[PDB]
DNA sequence: GTCGG
DNA sequence: GCTGATGCGC
DNA sequence: CCGACGGCGCATCAGC
């Protein structure tokens, strides 16, 4: 794509301030300036040029300068040669180990995808399972699987409550012709914002979807959210799927549209959404919009009948779902 | 790392 | 058990 | 020119 090698740069650059530096706020302008850069409608033809962006400061302009006068950049080729740096990146990612399990990783010596099965004993349940489907998970997910995936999830919640509803959401939602995981949104008239009226609502659709063998293990579980492991049946003398990674969440039946916006993403979308929200005097979470006081202190719940009032408050024009994607 | 209080 | 902090993840 | 940057669910640990 356009500008393709400096938004590449910048994502690697994130990653490594994120998984070996521990330096989350750079992570995050490195993500910004990708993200700008990204939907910038020009070839960049230097750093000054693309300083004029907002999220663009003097040292991302030197990068880009360097960059486009060479076709690389030293710190990172700097970074790609320095093998605990290279090791700690690559454990992070497995599924439930982060840039600090990493580090204590290889600091006591496990740098490898061996060293890991070797010692199966210093990982969590999260991480056993990550590691177990290593493979797997590091694979998209055709649209054509994640259409045979919402078929069996939406088949198997109408059979447990025909007055649940659920929604595929994420890059799935934003049409992507591939995902990484499915996120499913779901809302059931016995929880709102003002009563839980039946127990145990995100648990029954686990189990039966557990019971039909499409759920075959659990990362972590309570009351509002389940993440966990998944895989499509498979015909006879046939590879087998991979297995894939799927979220649920259960909102508030009333809270749908912002949960619907939350979960639809991308993060990034989401975290710039919020971000201007708040300088237009707003707060924005997965179940509400609300003004923000003096004292900084949220207000009341805004009244919301649509995602495109979420956007109205904050006066953006209306984005369809594959609009947000980066 | 960037931008603003 | 709790609150608060951290780690991991959406 | 130093300090703030979306927002939150679940799991685990520290210090009660
Ligand atoms: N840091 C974040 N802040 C706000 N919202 C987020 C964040 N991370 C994830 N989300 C939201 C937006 C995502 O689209 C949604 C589902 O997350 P996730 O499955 O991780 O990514 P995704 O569906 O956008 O892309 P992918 O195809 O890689 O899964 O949850
Ligand atoms: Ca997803
Ligand atoms: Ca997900
Ligand atoms: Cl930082
Ligand atoms: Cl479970
Ligand atoms: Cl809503
Ligand atoms: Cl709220
Ligand atoms: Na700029
Ligand atoms: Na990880
Ligand atoms: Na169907
Ligand atoms: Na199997």
């Amino acid at each position: 794509t356009l500008n393709g090698g400096i938004t590449d740069m910048l994502t690697e650059l994130a990653n490594f301030e994120k998984n070996v530096s521990q330096a989350i706020h750079k992570y995050n302008a490195y993500r910004k300036a990708a993200s700008v850069i990204a939907k910038y409608p020009h070839k960049i033809k230097s750093g000054a040029e693309a300083k004029k962006l907002p999220g663009v400061g003097t040292k991302i302009a030197e990068k880009i300068d360097e960059f486009l006068a060479t076709g690389k950049l030293r710190k990172l080729e700097k970074i790609r040669q320095d093998d605990t740096s290279s090791s700690i990146n690559f454990l992070t990612r497995v599924s439930g180990i982060g840039p600090s399990a990493a580090r204590k990783f290889v600091d006591e010596g496990i740098k490898t995808l061996e060293d890991l099965r070797k010692n199966e004993d210093k990982l969590n349940h999260h991480q056993r399972i990550g590691l177990k489907y290593f493979g797997d998970f590091e694979k998209r997910i055709p649209r054509e699987e994640m259409l045979q995936m919402q078929d069996i999830v939406l088949n198997e919640v109408k059979k447990v409550d025909s007055e649940y509803i659920a929604t595929v959401c994420g890059s799935f939602r934003r049409g992507a012709e591939s995902s990484g995981d499915m996120d499913v949104l779901l809302t059931h008239p016995s929880f709102t914002s003002e009563s839980t009226k039946q127990p145990k609502l995100l648990h029954q659709v686990v189990e039966q979807l557990q019971k039909v063998h499409f759920i075959t293990d659990t990362l972590s579980k309570g009351e509002t959210k389940f993440m966990g492991v998944c895989q499509l049946p498979s015909k006879n003398d046939e590879k087998e799927y991979p297995h894939r990674r799927i979220d649920i969440r259960l909102i508030p039946k009333d809270q749908y549209y912002c949960g619907v916006l939350y979960f639809t993403g991308s993060d990034i979308f989401n975290k710039n959404m919020r971000a201007h929200a708040l300088e237009k005097g707003f707060t924005i979470n997965e179940y509400t919009i609300r003004p923000l006081g003096v004292t900084g202190v949220a207000g009341e719940p805004l009244p919301v009948d649509s995602e495109k009032d979420i956007f109205d408050y904050i006066q953006w024009k209306y984005r369809e779902p594959k609009d947000r994607s980066e």
